[PDB]
């Protein structure tokens, strides 16, 4: 069969060839398509981008960030990984009314939804043990007690919190799947960046996957992606032309080191990532 | 110029060809295949499928009956449209432990979460005005102030109330987008019964961005349909096969009669489908 990647590199050169110009929040400027879709295989093969070399240690603290309901970027940050430390800011903060808020609080984002969705928030600091509805482990029971469940949906997208927070998810829901032991993830993305934050999102959910699959006795399936606004904004499209010319390698294999039974027991050192040989680092440049 | 139902068939073809036997609630038994996306154009066209003839009665009325905010199956049943009946009748509720609630109320289903969602539900007949978030007119507001918003998403799933529907949202959420004065929606379907719900369920959201483009001034652009788990019940197999021996028809066409201002303005007789000339009805039994 033919590389998983070439989906991805695919959707780029749509958005590039076909994506319409559409003006956005950040002032930045974008090329848009509504509607993608994209099957990564999770059989024996881990869908972590080649043809630029992602930043998986972000990807694996910021999943284990979000499994702890942590919504202090202080905390990821602590690890080495930035990557949510602008949406903090004490001036970003500010300029969107949040000036009470302490530096680091991105408010009730994804860990407390997907652990305390309806829990009423008060700040990062505040302990929710026990508050609001445990989505993702009432996700990982569900899958254990009726797999056959086409209800197993665990959603960051709560209108009531929205207003509260620094950035509503660009992740809405995922749904969980199970047939023949074999678990399969479907993630809406109502608003994908293209060439920065949708190669992380996909190797995080392929990586979410491969933690329900391994507690729940199970072996990954497949990993849907689904794309509402598919973007490339203008600043990545050059660095994007480059990757593109690029011809992808294997995909490398996700080793999970010892046997976890829960969730919450996972640690970065259980993980490793082998085989995997990407071309050069691409930078792509936030936009604000 | 490929006709629009040709995806549909498709995905029916693949299910029957690739799909998995898989167990369900209902104790059918089903042919499954998890994620799967279809486009259809609502440019100059309705998507009303013609290798069968849709119940469009049906799905007009129901969708009348969402905005309505009514989640009382009686007051759909009343229009001659039973759909929900059986969700709604004495037994079924019992069934779901639900014996203290009278017969007709689904529970807080689409009409209470688009038009309440957060709000806390007692009962169908309950006034809920000026409680929890009317989502349907955020919507329409933000098409009419800010097309290029990327968080234009109206959702049904409500991880806090789940334990109190007669049936969890089948559309977990549906997101609208806006780009050279098109309006475009997506529906994220958890689960999707191909037979029966899914043709009915393409025209609903298909008329649902016809009726947002037109009191926003837009015109109508593309309905992505996205499906996590798509199904086709054993008892569907035989039915779909001659249905599938159909060559569709030019989708027909959908004509608003009057000039509506509000979502609410809208009445049954402000539609018109116009050259619908589908082949025969083919009857899909209900799965339980
Ligand atoms: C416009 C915009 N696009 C984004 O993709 C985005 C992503 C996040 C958070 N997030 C979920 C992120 C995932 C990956 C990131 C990132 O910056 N990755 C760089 C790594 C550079 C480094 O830290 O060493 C990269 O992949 O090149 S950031 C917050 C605001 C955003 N805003
Ligand atoms: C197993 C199952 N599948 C469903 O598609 C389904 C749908 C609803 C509610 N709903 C959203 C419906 C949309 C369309 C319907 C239907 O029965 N359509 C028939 C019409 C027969 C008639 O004319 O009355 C059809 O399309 O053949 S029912 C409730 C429980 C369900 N249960
Ligand atoms: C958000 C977060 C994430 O995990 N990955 C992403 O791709 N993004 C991107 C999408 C969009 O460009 C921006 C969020 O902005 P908006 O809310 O859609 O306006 O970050
Ligand atoms: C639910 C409602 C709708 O509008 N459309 C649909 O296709 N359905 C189907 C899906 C499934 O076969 C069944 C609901 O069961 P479950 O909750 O998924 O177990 O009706």
């Amino acid at each position: 069969p033919p590389h998983g990647e070439l989906q991805y590199l695919g959707q780029i050169q749509h958005i590039l060839r076909c994506g319409v110009r559409k003006d956005d929040r950040t002032g930045t400027g974008t090329l848009s398509v509504f509607g993608m879709q994209a099957r990564y295989s999770l059989r024996d093969e881990f869908p972590l981008l080649t043809t630029k070399r992602v930043f998986w240690k972000g990807v694996l603290e910021e999943l284990l960030w979000f499994i702890k309901g942590s919504t202090n970027a202080k905390e990821l940050s602590s690890k080495g990984v930035k990557i949510w430390d602008a949406n903090g800011s004490r001036d970003f903060l500010d300029s969107l009314g949040f000036s009470t808020r302490e530096e680091g609080d991105l408010g009730p984002v994804y860990g407390f939804q997907w652990r305390h969705f309806g829990a009423e928030y008060r700040d990062m600091e505040s302990d929710y043990s026990g508050q609001g509805v445990d989505q993702l482990q009432r996700v990982i029971d569900t899958i254990k007690t009726n797999p056959d469940d086409r209800r197993i949906i665990m959603c960051a997208w709560n209108p009531r919190d929205l207003p509260l927070m620094a950035l509503p998810p660009c992740h809405a829901l995922c749904q969980f799947y199970v047939v023949n032991s074999e678990l399969s993830c479907q993630l809406y993305q109502r608003s994908g960046d293209m060439g920065l934050g949708v190669p992380f999102n996909i190797a995080s959910y392929a990586l979410l996957t491969y933690m329900i699959a391994h507690i729940t006795g199970l072996k990954p399936g497949d990993f849907i992606h689904t794309l509402g606004d598919a973007h490339i904004y203008l600043n990545h499209i050059e660095p994007l032309k480059i990757q593109l010319q690029r011809e992808p390698r294997p995909f490398p294999k996700l080793r999970i080191l010892r046997k976890v039974e829960k969730i919450d027991d996972f640690k970065a050192e259980d993980f490793q990532i082998e085989g995997y040989n990407p071309h050069p680092t691409i930078k792509m440049e936030m936009a604000v």
